[PDB]
């Protein structure tokens, strides 16, 4: 079961509307995720746009109690890989702002652009039970014109 390598996002869903629109901090188009369970860290790699123009990250987080990981962006941020099937993961992440606002978001990932509706399915109730309306979904892939 591997969990590292090429992910793309397909979409996000959101307790805060003001954290995934246009430009949004955690409007995220993954490209890459490596699991390093020896040193007990995950690399990161993603576009998000700024000013409306995609600009590269590659973020370094460290793993924690209970298969969690903390990464600093936009805030601190405490995440963990809910579900993982063949074709699929779906990420569940707590985010704490500057400003000391706490929005709780939710990420389906895959290896390309056509998506599984099991996987989708999965998403939307992992999304429902952490409280996120269906109306606070963003479809990703629409909005995803960076660089592969
Ligand atoms: C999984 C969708 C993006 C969520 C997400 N974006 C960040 N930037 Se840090 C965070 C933690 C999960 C890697």
């Amino acid at each position: 079961f591997e969990l590292s390598g090429k992910w793309i996002t397909s979409y996000i869903g959101s307790s805060d509307l003001e954290k995934i629109g246009e430009n949004a901090p955690f409007q995220v188009f993954m490209r890459s995720i490596e699991f390093d369970d020896k040193e007990s860290k995950v690399y990161l790699n993603f576009f998000s746009k700024e000013n409306g123009i995609c600009e590269e990250f590659s973020l370094i987080g460290t793993k924690q109690e209970g298969n969690t990981y903390d990464v600093n962006y936009a805030g601190n941020n405490k995440f963990v890989v809910s579900y993982a099937s063949e074709t699929a993961l779906i990420i569940s992440n707590i985010n704490v702002d500057e400003e000391g606002d706490k929005t709780i978001m939710t990420g389906l990932l895959g290896k390309g652009t056509d998506i599984e509706d099991q996987d989708l399915e999965k998403f939307k109730e992992v999304t429902r039970e952490n409280g996120i309306p269906e109306e606070n979904i963003v479809n990703i892939i629409e909005r995803d014109d960076c660089p592969a």
